[PDB]
């Protein structure tokens, strides 16, 4: 599991905006 917008496994999908 991570982020589904930019896939970096760290962050979720709230605060992607890097
Ligand atoms: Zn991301």
């Amino acid at each position: 599991k991570g982020c589904w917008k930019c896939g970096k496994e760290g962050h979720q999908m709230k605060d992607c905006t890097e």
